[PDB]
């Protein structure tokens, strides 16, 4: 559990720094865990050098039961579903020809309940797109209209990953929507974008390394089953120098450590932050090979005997699409005001598992 966090947050990181290079202006958005649920449950049917780049990639080295520890946070965040504005849909579509393996399907039926599906890509691939579509679309409660556009499905698709996941945000405390006005939102020293800037003054948890010369704050969601973390830099800056300090000082164990409530004060903070709404589809394919993702890839070198004696199987396309949308809904002394690039994380506080992890470069 502990151990599978800290291999979900290393795998966040990881990821995230391969689409800051990609997108280094972009405001990144992803679900890592969503990621790293679907690629595990791959990780069960794999075998030899297959099995242990998924494992060494997603940092599985010392986590005992893989499997029960989804099997948990799939849980939690079910469940907070029905609280929430918000769904983690992860879907593996595999092709009738894979004659799914007994044993695969016995082992994954409870860690990973629904998200393994079979479907006729080979004979009928424009029924299985509406079919999926059409799934995607009531899982994620209409958001998500048509999943696998701007991406590919063909006839010869083995092995499909989807995730598709939003959150709109419910805050524990509510930004008064008076006081939300238009600013100019710092991109860098000189150069500025207009933004809707929500404003409050409350009570919040709030770190302040001067090392790094960051602020932190953890803003809670209702009931606080989820917190978004901020960390913003003090001053404004160029993005060269940024995107530095994101290449050199961001680690798993420097973010664990930066965004720990046990080195938070609270304080009566003076908070500004953007009302924003970011959606994004991102191709985790080059990501993943760049983490050493190879042998997933190919059906000459993919070793999937764990879930199919099928040959020529492998990993054909994943789909990863994210919309999180922010708004009003909802004895120190500190100012937090996010008019400027920030990195930020919402964490599951339960078992510390990041649910989505993005940058704010720009309204």
């Amino acid at each position: 559990m502990d151990a599978l966090q800290l291999a979900n947050s290393a795998f966040a990181v990881d990821l995230f720094k391969q689409l800051c290079e990609k997108e280094p202006l972009g405001n990144v958005l992803f679900s890592p865990i969503c990621l790293s649920t679907s690629l595990s449950l791959a990780q069960v049917g794999a075998k030899g050098d297959t099995a242990n780049e998924i494992g060494q990639v997603l940092h599985f080295e010392n986590v005992k039961d893989v499997p029960f520890g989804f099997q948990t946070v799939t849980s939690d965040v079910n469940k907070l579903s029905s609280f929430y504005s918000l769904k983690l849909i992860k879907r593996l579509y595999v092709d009738k020809s894979l004659n799914l393996s007994t044993e695969f399907i016995s082992s994954t039926k409870r860690p990973y309940a629904k998200e393994l599906e079979t479907v006729d890509f080979k004979d009928k691939l424009e029924e299985t797109k509406g079919q999926i579509n059409n799934s995607i679309k009531d899982l994620t409660d209409g958001h998500f209209e048509n999943i696998l556009a701007d991406n590919s499905v063909n006839d010869q698709t083995k092995i499909l990953v989807v995730n598709a996941a939003y959150f709109v945000g419910k805050w524990m405390k509510k930004f008064p929507e008076s006081e939300t006005k238009e600013c100019p939102f710092r991109l860098n020293k000189t150069d500025t974008k207009p933004v809707q800037m929500m404003n409050m003054e409350a009570t919040f948890c709030m770190g302040n390394i001067d090392s790094i010369n960051c602020k932190i704050i953890e803003l809670p969601f209702q009931n606080k089953h989820l917190s978004m973390f901020i960390l913003l830099p003090k001053d404004v800056e160029d993005e060269s120098t940024g995107l530095e300090k994101i290449e050199k000082q961001l680690n798993s164990e420097s973010l664990s450590q930066w965004t720990n409530p046990s080195t938070m004060a609270n304080a009566k903070v003076k908070l500004s932050i953007p009302k924003f709404k970011v959606e994004k589809m991102i191709d985790p394919k080059a990501c993943l090979e760049n983490l050493g993702l190879k042998h997933i890839f190919s059906e000459d070198t993919s070793d999937f005997s764990g879930m199919s004696e099928t040959k020529g199987v492998a990993l054909s396309n994943v789909i990863h699409k994210v919309c999180l949308e922010i708004t009003e809904d909802g004895q120190h002394k500190d100012e937090l005001n996010a008019d400027h690039p920030f990195i930020y994380i919402i964490r599951h506080n339960k078992t510390r598992n990041i649910i989505f992890f993005g940058k704010f470069c720009s309204p």
